[PDB]
């Protein structure tokens, strides 16, 4: 049975992300914000957000937000109120963000219909060999380095297997218009069908298709996953947050 977190005051919500520890996060879409959720809700330091997307958490606890209309990358290290803005160029109306074990940030450039990934540290971006996408929306990497990218405007779900550069389609049916995409440890890709109203997950290595049970859901989409398998999928149309366990 899903639960719905404790979350007040917003409007229209975009992305989830969850933390080693089990802390979540949301960004406020309409009031350019992106609140947290240890007890009672909060928002981090940003300064001079406007319309954010995708959220992601690095493993020492840097979150990284994207902003969708000011084309900009804005990450937060530890407990400080100093922000710092990624040095990515050309991201032209940037999508949803994932980040690497190693501090590799993904940053889906959905205007120009590419996947760009900058090391840590770096000043050089680099575009992944992706081809033949639409209008792309989430971003998910696992421990092998794999990409799972949401290529939306075909409905399909792309992958980018580490080393080579060999492009394939997930097996899901009955996708429509699908949003965020998200993965864990075992290899269970949970990708957000946000046409049908429903989150959806896929095991490695299986045909089978698995029907989340979210009841109430109104266009979903950011979609994270914690240690023990709990899916955190935020919906726009309801302004909540809801997860269920494994």
């Amino acid at each position: 049975t899903q639960t719905v977190l404790p979350f007040t005051g917003l409007n229209t919500p975009s992305g989830v992300a969850v933390d080693s520890a089990g802390t979540v996060y949301v960004t406020d879409h309409g009031n350019n914000r992106v609140v947290k959720l240890a007890n009672t809700q909060t928002v981090l330091p940003f300064t001079g957000l406007n319309t954010p997307s995708g959220v992601a958490v690095d493993s020492a606890g840097t979150v990284y937000v994207t902003d969708h209309g000011n084309n900009r990358v804005v990450k937060l290290a530890a407990g400080s109120n100093t922000q710092t803005v990624l040095p990515f160029t050309g991201l032209n109306t940037p999508s949803g963000v994932a980040v690497d074990s190693a501090g590799t940030v993904y940053v889906t450039d959905h205007g120009n219909n590419r996947v760009v990934k900058l090391a840590a540290g770096s000043n050089t971006q680099t575009v992944l060999p992706f081809t033949g996408l639409n209008t792309p929306s989430g971003v998910a990497v696992d421990s092998a380095g794999t990409v799972y990218v949401t290529d939306h405007g075909n409905n399909r779900v792309v992958k980018l297997a580490a080393g080579s550069n060999t492009q394939t389609v997930l097996p899901f049916t009955g996708l429509n218009t699908p949003s965020g995409v998200a993965v864990d440890s075992a290899g269970t890709v949970y990708v957000t069908d946000h046409g049908n109203n429903r989150v959806v997950k896929l095991a490695a290595g299986s045909n089978t298709q698995t029907v989340l049970p979210f009841t109430g859901l109104n266009t979903p989409s950011g979609v994270a996953v914690d240690s023990a398998g709990t899916v955190y999928v935020t919906d726009h149309g309801n302004n909540r947050v809801v997860k269920l366990a494994a």
